[PDB]
């Protein structure tokens, strides 16, 4: 018998970023996640991890025969500082040990201090170098530190402006991380400067039950109807999520 959170756990499943961004991580561990991305009801989108393990995953993935899964990595992060040659350094290596996308945190802090610019300089010379390799580049805000809708909106734009092809909401790495406010207000971004079809969304960061990514796909059907989010246009940043929609399914 077909449900709403079947219905919708599925989904999520299938537009994940299965992530560990740990201090302890390893090649075991990794190994071990790009295991967990290949589930008894299909693939995770994608997986996300530091730039080192790139080559152990892409060898795995390629190993147990999902070689489509996509490689996903954070520069910047979580720091979000404002120097533009480090942020660009860390995205050139991260193309270089092979990701197909690199999630870079927003300099948010500078953003808070009044200056917009060196945002859209930061993000902008991150998109070029990933354009040239055919690398998606996905912008994390930290909405839990920026707070007001103002600064979230603004530095939505800002991004979108500079070329992102994803706004992500955090880095789960601050307190406040996704919440359903805050991916509303950045979705109501993506519709209000008229880019459904070049910028997709992520919430992040403590999205942890079947329920909890319910919500935020109920947000993304009511504001661009239900075929919109696709890989390309949507994904779950999640360390500890997929156990709990295998479970919905039936099959955890
Ligand atoms: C970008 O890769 C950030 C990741 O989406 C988050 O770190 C995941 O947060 P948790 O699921 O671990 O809370």
């Amino acid at each position: 018998h077909m449900t709403d959170l079947k219905a919708s756990s599925l989904r999520a499943l299938k537009l994940m970023d299965l992530t560990t961004l740990n201090d302890d991580d390893t090649d075991e561990k990794v190994i071990a996640l790009c295991h967990q991305a290949k589930t008894p009801v299909g693939n995770t989108a994608a997986i996300c991890i530091y730039p080192r393990f790139i080559p152990i995953a892409r060898k795995t993935l390629k190993e147990q025969g999902t070689p489509e899964i996509r490689i996903a990595t954070v520069t910047n992060f979580p720091h979000g500082n404002d120097d533009i040659d480090i942020a660009l350094a860390e995205t050139r290596a991260a193309i270089a040990y092979g990701a197909d996308e690199v999630d870079v945190v927003f300099p948010y802090r500078a953003l808070m201090a009044g200056n917009e610019q060196v945002g859209f300089d930061l993000v902008k010379a991150c998109k070029e170098a990933c354009a040239a390799a055919n690398v998606l580049l996905k912008v994390i805000i930290e909405t839990g530190e920026l707070k007001d809708e103002a600064l979230i909106r603004k530095a939505s734009e800002i991004s979108i402006k500079a070329g992102a092809d994803f706004i992500k909401t955090s880095t789960g790495k601050v307190a406040v991380n996704a919440t359903p406010e805050s991916a509303r207000i950045m979705m109501e971004v993506i519709r209000d400067m008229g880019v459904e079809k070049t910028v997709g969304f992520k919430p992040a960061g403590g999205v942890r039950t079947a329920e909890d990514a319910q919500k935020y796909l109920a947000i993304a059907d009511e504001l661009f109807g239900a075929d919109w989010a696709d890989a390309r246009h949507y994904r779950f940043g999640a360390s500890s999520l997929l156990a709990s929609l295998l479970k919905a399914l039936g099959h955890g």
